């Protein structure tokens, strides 16, 4: 109950929300059933609308009217934003050149830029482009500002996930909201987009922006609009906002457009009716800039132009149905559109099986339009698995395509023609990004970055410390003439042992056998070299990785590799080697094809057992540095060291084999030469983050040997490709993958096949970037480069994503 009848004069929009079951006068009030009477009334003004016309110029005050055009409008802060130009022969800021913003440019009192984030729904990244001609505020923005090409949003691509993502630098799976729909099994309660739930806090974790800075002494704005408040209204009260006293008033804000996301959905991405909610925005937008050039404020504001995710082409008839599939849809709940997921319809069967469920949906039809996954077995650069919130049953849409349980779903809901939600790397669910004021760079392009990097900056430039988040800061310092961030390496914890030959052969039981004792101080001396590190600085290019967590290794050097070989998991945590351009593949010779050899560097009590894989009918083994691609017949035994070993399933052994046979060759053909580190992880608990020792739930049969639950590689070149991998003056480029370890390849429905058909589909689905691999394994890359930190940075950021331009 609110006793809706105190009043709003002087009130409205108020900046703290007042007590119950008072009534409130602050923007939520609408949302929640509690403005007072006279709400409406005196801070919903609608009068003679929103643009001064010649006729009202030195107007007498009326404080009816919606804005001002009365001489002391200024003064209050309430004109009308074309005041200037109408009444005072001023020039709308769009006309105006532009000019760099060298120094903040601000009023007396302010002790820092303000920022205005102005976020649009659906905005999808190629309107930058083939809008261009309708939105011209907009694109003075980018032209002048700082702007990437586009900003790639979180999984799933939906509003509220992406713009908590803003707000709080946090993948959904650790902000909490992994969905425009949610169960919480814990608080048996769920969430929706439409309702009353939503606004409990106990959804939303993380600490969002403007707590950020209201605890660290910055005062903010409205980020969350009532949706009935017009746009127009939005921006009035920033401005308004925006004329307290020093004390008083707020230095951060955000301004948020439903558009073009509403008109999107009904008209499909490019729909002719498309063109005006653009032009509506980019009106908007010049409202804003005329009323910061009205109070002297358009050089001294950073404004952030930014959209939450893009917009594809999908239409009803593009719906795969689950009950063309399973035959039980009656026992099962789903979650769906543009992605699925399912549980159970009641906890009290059990009979319900998941992986039954998983079968009767795995490669079923010969075009099937959607892929289904334990949560666990998600592309790891999706980051979506360790939620209470996220149904262990997933499904992958494919874009352009919607999956529901019934078509009774989908006809008693054509309507719509637009959609997102889709796989983060998907084009059309790209979005945009675009900074103008003092704090960004003048005129300057960036490549594109994802939205989790923006709280860090954000806190930057409100001179904030950020809550611990995703973000990698620092990666984002070149958006920024000043304000950036001096990020320092983490310093290594463990420092490596440098063991010798410390052990007769004879000593090691480990069940091995090679085909080796086949018979020189020329290259006695050689290899000898060789085991000391005489050819390291061409197989570790970069530095050693930094071991950043407590634990016993390592560095084993090798004629054609380096490796941090792991004590206490039995196997390198990294192998390091490069590949030139000129080099050949060669295969594994006959006599050599069981090999496996004792390493007298390393005790028998810390090394793999051939045994224990005999034993394991399941379980079989790889190699890290590939024998295919040894520098000489002789080279060749060391790829076969129980020290180079690790376990891998036969099916993955088929994935494996292929990327070391054919594609490392093919990536240092293209790429001049390529560096590449490999390794396994373990994410058992599938939280992103390295197990430690007592976290692993599977070993190789009656051994110690511990199963990866994936294997990744890293693989560096030189950015300007006339250059050779090893011999590199300038910037880097990097691919990399984290391959998931299972038994089966039922992920690929062409596996049946040749490799050359299915797999390198397959590690591009896979994708990751050397950040990811970094949190996966508790390593550092990169830690002796002729680059700057910062560059390094936005290099571990980078993801390939292999989608078109
Ligand atoms: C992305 O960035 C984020 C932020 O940096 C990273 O997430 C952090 O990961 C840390 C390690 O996993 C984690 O640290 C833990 O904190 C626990 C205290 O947690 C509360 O307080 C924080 C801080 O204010 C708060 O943010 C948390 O909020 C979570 O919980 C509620 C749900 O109830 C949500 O509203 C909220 O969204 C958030 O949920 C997310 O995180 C939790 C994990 O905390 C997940 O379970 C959810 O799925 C969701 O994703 C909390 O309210 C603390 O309890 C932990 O301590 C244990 O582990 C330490 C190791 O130091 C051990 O020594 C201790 O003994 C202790 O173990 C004891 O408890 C165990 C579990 O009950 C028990 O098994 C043992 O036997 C012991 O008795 C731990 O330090 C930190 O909370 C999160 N922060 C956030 C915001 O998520 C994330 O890792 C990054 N991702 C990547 C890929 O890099
Ligand atoms: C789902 O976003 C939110 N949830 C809860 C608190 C705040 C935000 C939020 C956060 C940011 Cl960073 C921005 C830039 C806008 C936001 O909300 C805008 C909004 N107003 N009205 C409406 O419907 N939306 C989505
Ligand atoms: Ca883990
Ligand atoms: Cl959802
Ligand atoms: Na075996
Ligand atoms: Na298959
Ligand atoms: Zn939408």
């Amino acid at each position: 109950w609110t006793a809706t009848s105190g009043s709003c004069k002087g009130r409205c929009f108020e900046l703290q929300e007042v007590g119950p079951p008072d009534c409130r006068c602050d923007n939520l009030c609408k949302s929640y059933s509690s403005c007072c009477h006279d709400f409406d009334e005196l801070c919903l003004k609608t009068a003679r609308g929103w643009e001064c016309t010649k006729d009202r110029c030195g107007e007498v005050r009326n404080e009816e009217n919606a804005c001002h055009c009365s001489e002391d409008c200024l003064s209050r802060g309430d004109c009308c934003t074309n005041y200037q130009v109408v009444c005072k022969g001023e020039s709308h800021w769009v006309d105006d050149d532009c000019e760099e913003i060298k120094v903040p440019e601000c009023p007396a009192g302010f002790v820092r830029p303000p920022l205005i984030i102005f976020s649009v729904d659906g905005f999808r990244a190629s309107y930058m482009k083939k809008g261009s001609k309708v939105m011209p505020n907009i694109e003075k923005l980018r032209s002048c500002g700082t702007h990437a090409p586009y900003m790639r949003p979180v999984y799933p691509t939906k509003t509220f996930p992406n713009l908590y993502t803003l707000a709080t630098g946090l993948y959904p799976e650790s902000h909490g909201i992994v969905g425009n729909s949610m169960y919480d099994p814990v608080f048996d309660a769920s969430f929706h987009l439409r309702g009353r739930e939503k606004f409990n806090h106990r959804w939303w974790g993380g600490q969002p922006l403007w707590i950020t800075a209201t605890k660290q002494g910055v005062r903010a704005g409205t980020f969350f609009w009532s949706v009935s408040i017009p746009h127009e209204r939005r921006i009035l009260t920033i401005l308004q906002w925006l004329s307290l006293p020093d004390n008083e008033r707020p230095s951060v804000y955000a301004f948020y457009s439903e558009q073009p996301d509403f008109s999107g959905h009904k008209y499909g991405p490019f729909g002719p009716e498309m063109t005006n909610p653009l032009r509506e925005i980019d009106k908007t937008v010049g409202q804003l800039m005329d009323g910061l050039k009205q109070l002297r404020l358009h050089r001294c504001v950073n404004v952030i132009f930014v959209g939450d995710h893009g917009m594809e082409d999908v239409t009803c008839d593009r719906t795969e149905f689950l009950s063309n599939y399973l035959t039980n849809v009656d026992d099962i709940t789903l979650v769906p559109g543009t992605l699925g997921r399912i549980r159970a319809k009641s906890i009290n069967n059990s009979k319900y099986d998941p992986k039954t469920i998983i079968a009767a949906l795995t490669c079923k039809k010969p075009d099937q339009h959607f892929k289904p996954y334990m949560k666990q077995h998600l592309p790891k650069r999706l980051h979506y698995a360790n939620n209470r919130r996220i149904e262990d049953i997933h499904l992958l849409v494919d874009r352009r395509w919607h999956v529901a349980r019934k078509p009774l779903d989908v006809y008693k809901k054509c309507f719509f023609q637009g959609d997102h939600g889709f796989d983060n790397k998907v084009n059309s669910m790209q979005t945009v990004f675009v900074g103008y004021g003092p704090t960004f760079k003048y005129r300057t392009k960036v490549p594109p970055f994802e939205n989790i990097e923006l709280y860090n900056v954000m806190c930057d430039l409100l001179g904030l410390k950020p809550a611990p988040n995703n973000g990698t800061h620092g990666s984002l310092n070149h958006l920024l003439r000043t304000n950036t961030f001096r990020p320092t390496m983490p310093d290594e914890v463990s420092r490596p042992n440098y063991p010798g030959i410390m052990y007769l052969q004879s000593e090691f039981d480990l069940g091995c056998t090679c085909d080796d004792k086949v018979e020189n101080k020329l290259e006695e001396l050689n290899k000898r070299l060789h085991t000391k590190g005489s050819t390291k600085e061409r197989h570790l290019l970069y530095g050693r990785p930094a071991v950043l967590y407590r634990t016993s290794y390592d560095i084993l050097y090798h004629t054609d590799f380096e490796s941090g070989y792991s004590e206490i998991f039995l196997m390198p945590l990294w192998t390091s080697y490069t590949i030139s351009k000129q080099a050949e593949v060669s295969s594994i010779p006959e006599h050599l094809t069981n090999c496996v050899r004792p390493d007298v560097r390393v005790s028998p009590g810390f090394s793999q057992n051939c045994l224990a894989y005999k034993n394991d009918k399941q379980m079989s083994y790889g190699f890290l540095f590939p024998p295919y691609l040894s520098s000489s017949p002789e080279a060749k035994y060391d790829a076969f060291l129980v020290t180079n070993m690790v376990p891998m399933y036969p099916a993955f052994k088929r994935v494996w084999a292929y990327f070391q046979r054919v594609l490392v060759k093919k990536y240092a053909s293209e790429r001049n030469g390529v560096n590449v580190i490999s390794g396994p992880i373990f994410d058992y608990n599938y939280d992103g983050l390295r197990d430690t020792e007592d976290e692993i739930k599977q070993y190789v049969e009656g051994s110690s040997i511990p199963v990866p639950t994936h294997y990744y590689s890293i693989i560096t070149s030189c950015l300007d490709f006339t250059q050779p991998a090893d011999k590199c003056d300038g910037p880097l480029s990097v691919s990399s993958f984290i391959l998931p370890h299972r038994p089966d390849n039922d992920e690929s429905c062409n596996s049946s096949e040749d490799e050359s058909k299915w797999v390198e589909e397959l590690m591009k689905m896979h994708t990751a970037r050397v950040r990811d691999i970094e949190h996966l394994t508790g390593l550092d890359f990169y830690r002796k480069t002729s680059r700057s930190y910062s560059e390094i940075l936005t290099l571990k950021t980078y993801l390939h994503t292999y989608e078109s331009e």
